């Protein structure tokens, strides 16, 4: 019954909603600076840097792990929000936010992305994707395999309702690895995508297989992990004097 697929979908956004103080919704409004009631500051360099705070890669690719960290806890709630999901073997709920985490983080920053650059400081700021491109040499290049997935992802222009159920769908994978029961996880993900399925139909009915089209994109956000992860493994061993944070640490051991 369709009327039970809506009712899951409202549920899911409106915790999306309460979860993520940065919604896509509001991300565009500030990158599309039409409306300046609160424009960005725009960090383009090594000077717009210093004022705009008014080594550096290091110090950028941090920030970039913190905002990981704010992610990974916003995403826990919500994925306890997600009806059925409380309910599942811990060992399970551990499993599935260890292999979700990421997919969800570079789906939702495409939202704050345009082909320019991407939003920080919850919007406040703006940070070009040329000035990410020219950092020292093994920092040069790790934004770059996310700004490529956004511009491809914001093509689809869903907002924030549609993403709601997608980063469910994420979630409830049941294929990631050490599973302890697949079944109802796989139950669990076949309702949410019956609601994601009648979501993008009613939400974009003239967008011809919409649906089909960002359950592609899951091959997209799996590459993005793994070239994550071996730049990780050459930070670890050139920067010995980076510390990266715990919660990331036990998300990627063992991945
Ligand atoms: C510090 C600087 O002002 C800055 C620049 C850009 C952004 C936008 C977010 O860009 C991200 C890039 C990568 C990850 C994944 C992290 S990165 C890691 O090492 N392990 C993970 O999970 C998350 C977010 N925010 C802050
Ligand atoms: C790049 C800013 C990192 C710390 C955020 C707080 C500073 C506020 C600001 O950017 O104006
Ligand atoms: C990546 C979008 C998920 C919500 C954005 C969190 C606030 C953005 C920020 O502080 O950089």
């Amino acid at each position: 019954e369709s009327a039970d697929l809506r009712a899951l979908a409202k549920h899911l956004y409106d915790s999306y909603i309460k979860s993520f103080p940065l919604t896509k919704a509001k991300a565009r409004a500030i990158l599309t600076g039409k409306t300046t009631d609160k424009s960005p500051f725009v960090i383009y360099d090594m000077n717009s840097l210093m004022m705009g705070e008014d080594e550096v890669a290091i110090r950028i690719f941090q920030g970039c792990q913190f905002r990981s960290v704010e992610a990974v806890q916003e995403i826990t709630e919500y994925a306890k929000s997600i009806p059925g999901f409380v309910n599942l073997d811990l060992n399970d709920q551990v499993t599935l936010l260890k292999y979700g985490v990421h997919e969800i983080i570079y789906t939702m920053l495409a939202s704050l992305m345009n082909k320019d650059g991407v939003l920080i400081s919850e919007g406040q700021g703006f940070m070009t994707r040329e000035f990410l491109k020219s950092l020292r040499k093994p920092f040069g290049d790790f934004m770059e395999p996310k700004f490529e997935f956004a511009v491809k992802f914001n093509a689809l222009e869903l907002d924030d309702s549609d993403l709601a159920i997608f980063i469910a769908v994420i979630i409830l994978s049941g294929d990631r690895p050490g599973l302890l029961n697949v079944k109802p996880i796989e139950d669990i993900q076949d309702n949410l995508l019956q609601a994601l399925e009648l979501q993008l139909k009613l939400n974009h009915p003239e967008s011809s297989q919409l649906f089909a089209k960002l359950l592609q994109k899951m091959t997209d956000l799996r590459q993005i992990v793994t070239e994550h992860v071996q730049l990780l493994q050459v930070i670890k061993k050139t920067e010995t004097d980076m510390s990266l944070h715990p919660l990331l640490q036990e998300i990627y051991k063992d991945l």
